[PDB]
Order: C-alpha cells, then sequence, then structure tokens
C-alpha cells in the first residue's frame, strides 16, 4: 500500500487547516496509516491461510472464512481512512480553486464561503467516522473470538472453526476504536473552537 | 465359526424329534447356520473398517461406530442360534438321561413326562425366537439408512457417519427375520399337531 500521494495531498491540508486540524492529520497519519503499515497488515496477513475448520468437506473452510469475514478489518480501516480524508480534499481543492480565481483576478483565511466549507468538511468527517464505527460493531462487535461455528452449505450440520491470531486481533480492533473515537473527539473540539 | 459340536448334538435331537421337529432343525442348519457362514459374515466383515464419517476429529468414528452398532446383527444371530438350540438340547438330555436309566433297571416315545418337557422346549424355543426378533426391533428396526448422524464425544456438534452396505445388510436382515418367523410358524404347528 502506498499512500504518499494521499499524504502529498493532506499536508498540503496542513498548511491551510487549524491547528486542531493539523492534530487530526498528525493522528490520521501516525495511528491509522502508520499502524495499518506496520502491525495491523502483518496481522492479519495469514487470516485464511491459518484458518482451520474441523471438516474433510471440500469447499467448507472457504465459505466458512467467508461468512465469518465479509470483509477483513485491515480492508474496512484502509476504506474508513479514505473517505475520512476525503472531505478534506475537497476543502483543499476549494481553497486552492478561490487562491488560483485570486492569481486571475491579480492578473486581470477561513472566513466567508471557506468557512463554510471548512465546517462541512468537519461534519462530514463526523459523520463518516461514525458510519464506520457503527458498521464495524454491527458487522463485527468489538471482539473476535476463536470459535467461529459455521452451517454454510457445503459444510454438512454444524462446522466448528478456528480463527489466526483472535486475541491480537482484538487488541488492534479495540486500538483503531480509540484512535477512531480520539478523532471525533477532535472534531468535536474543532466545531466547538470555531464556535467560540 | 465352527458349528461341528452343535450340529452333532441337534442331530441326536433330529432323531428323538417329531418330524415337524426335523423340519426345524433343517431350517435352523440350513437357512441360518450355512447363510451365515457362507454369506452374512463376509457382507459384515468390513463393517467398521469400510464405515467413514465426515470429520478430522480423532477417536469420532470409533464413538460413532460404536453407538449406531452396539452389538453386530451377526454376532446378534449367532446368539439367538445358540439359544433357540438349547431347549433342544435340554430335551435331548433328558432323553439320555431316561435311556441310560432305562438301561440300568435292566442290568438290575413322546409320552408322560418326556411329552411334558418336549412342549416346554417348544414353549421356550417359541419365547426366545420372540424375543430375539423384538429385541432386534427395538434396537435397529427391518433396514440399515445409509447415513448415521452422530453427536456423541468427541464427535463436535453432528457428524455425518456412511455404513458400509447397507442394502445387502437390510437384505440379509429381512431374510433372517423372514427365517424366523418361518421357525415360530413351525413351532406353532409342532403344538397343535400335539394338540391334535
Amino acid at each position: 500500500g502506498d499512500w504518499s500521494f494521499l499524504g502529498r495531498l493532506l499536508e498540503n491540508a496542513q498548511e491551510h487547516s487549524t491547528v486542531i486540524g493539523k492534530v487530526w492529520l498528525t493522528v490520521l497519519f501516525i495511528f491509522r496509516i502508520l499502524v495499518l503499515g506496520a502491525a495491523a497488515e502483518e496481522v492479519w496477513g495469514d487470516e485464511q491461510s491459518d484458518f482451520t475448520c474441523n471438516t474433510q468437506q471440500p469447499g467448507c473452510e472457504n465459505v466458512c472464512y467467508d461468512r465469518a469475514f465479509p470483509i477483513s478489518h485491515v480492508r474496512f480501516w484502509v476504506l474508513q481512512i479514505i473517505f475520512v480524508s476525503t472531505p478534506t480534499l475537497i476543502y483543499l481543492g476549494h481553497v486552492l480553486h478561490l487562491v488560483r480565481m485570486e492569481e486571475k483576478r491579480k492578473e486581470r483565511r477561513i472566513a466567508g464561503a471557506l468557512l463554510r466549507t471548512y465546517v462541512f468538511n468537519i461534519i462530514f468527517k463526523t459523520l463518516f467516522e461514525v458510519g464506520f464505527i457503527a458498521g464495524q460493531y454491527f458487522l463485527y462487535g468489538f471482539q473476535l473470538k476463536p470459535l467461529y461455528r459455521c452451517d454454510r452449505w457445503p459444510c454438512p450440520n454444524t462446522v466448528d472453526c478456528f480463527i489466526s491470531r483472535p486475541t491480537e486481533k482484538t487488541i488492534f480492533i479495540l486500538f483503531m476504536l480509540a484512535v477512531a473515537c480520539v478523532s471525533l473527539l477532535l472534531n468535536v473540539l474543532e466545531i466547538y473552537h470555531l464556535g467560540w
């Protein structure tokens, strides 16, 4: 995963952002992207190769892994990172557009319409963070148990399947939840600093 | 299985038995002992070696075979043959005892006490045949289905196990049932010929 281009754009957003916004971006880079690439990806590397079911039925392990893990937590976190970054890019684009328009007018910061877009950016960021949190909760909860009981065809009756690294995965699930909640708190602080 | 000694004693009983009794003994020799040794034993030879369960659990196939087949049909039929033969041996022993006593008295057939023992022999034969029939019914029924579902520990949850030769085994189950019922009819005819 090469996050270079998103990083380069979000550092530009850092130049035009509030101090709390700069903190939020630093959290995104260090506590989400960096952890994901240095720690979590490895943890989940053997998610299917080390997933085992007590059965001689061909195809059962495939369908049972798929049912247990419709989307890997790491993929979900990648999507979450991209969506919570997107409004920042929208605001930065409006910034660059107004700067280029100003340069043109000359040939021939946060107030006004730019402040309205900034605050909308903070709102959409908040809603997307909340949505991904709640989706993670309703899909997986905040804990991975070692045992998964599977009755999906072709599996005969109910089969016992065993997860790879349930405890380490639970640790990182809770870590990423905490980081997301810190991000929400930062957004709320941005909207209370702007309000005040 | 060497039935030589039982055969030699039951042929003696044939010498002292009624014509219907001789038919009964012939049925025992030809349609039970001979079939058991020439056909059924082979059918059941691979009862456990060819019994298969869809599982990776060590020990599950053992416990599941044991639960499905607490006693093999062939062992049950051996026991049945021996018990339905036993009263015949009792009657023959009473016969030989009275003959030896007569020889002694000389030194120094079916009436009297010998007829009472004969009729008791026919009664116990009938009750034992009925008992083994009903036991077979309550234990296995009169049909072996290919699939046996097993939840006995250590088997995880419910496991699918497959029987060896279910249809051939069902054929021989029904054959042996029919032979037993013919034997019962013969006993009833003995008691109606004696009554008349």
